[PDB]
């Protein structure tokens, strides 16, 4: 839910600030850029988080590999997101590894979850 998501932003901010002292607080601008940024897959094809989750994380997504819909990421819209707090940190680490080849950094996670807190309305 939103409660657990918000608490994770503080957790990852404090980890990030220890590792990278110039980082002090989340940037929702940077979280949004991270979500939409086209990165290069090994093949040379570009992809972004938004390729599967759409450019609005309040919307239902679609996996470009399998065609399967994906529930929204924004926890105000899909309140199940982040409720499974014993597992969701490990699951996010696994997912970053799957999509990008390595875990997302603590500042990337703080910025991204803070951005998710701000996306409360689906695109119509
Ligand atoms: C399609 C190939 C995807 C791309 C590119 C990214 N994600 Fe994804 N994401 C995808 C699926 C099929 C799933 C699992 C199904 C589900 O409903 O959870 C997810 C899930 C997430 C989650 C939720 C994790 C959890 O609650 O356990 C998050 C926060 C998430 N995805 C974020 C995310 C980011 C930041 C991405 C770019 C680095 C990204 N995803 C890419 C499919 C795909």
């Amino acid at each position: 839910d939103v409660t657990n998501a918000e608490k994770l932003v503080y957790k990852y901010t404090n980890i990030a600030h220890s590792a990278n002292p110039m980082y002090e607080a989340p940037s929702i601008t940077d979280g949004k850029i991270f979500f939409n940024r086209k990165f290069k897959t090994p093949s040379g094809k570009e992809a972004a988080c938004a390729s599967c989750h759409t450019n609005n994380p309040a919307n239902v997504g679609k996996n470009i590999v399998t065609g399967k819909e994906i529930p929204p990421l924004a926890p105000r819209v899909n309140t199940k997101r982040f409720t499974d707090i014993d597992k969701v940190e490990d699951e996010f680490t696994k997912h970053c590894n799957d999509i990008l080849g390595a875990d997302c950094s603590p500042s990337e996670k703080a910025n991204f979850i803070a951005y998710l807190l701000t996306e409360t309305k689906p695109t119509k």
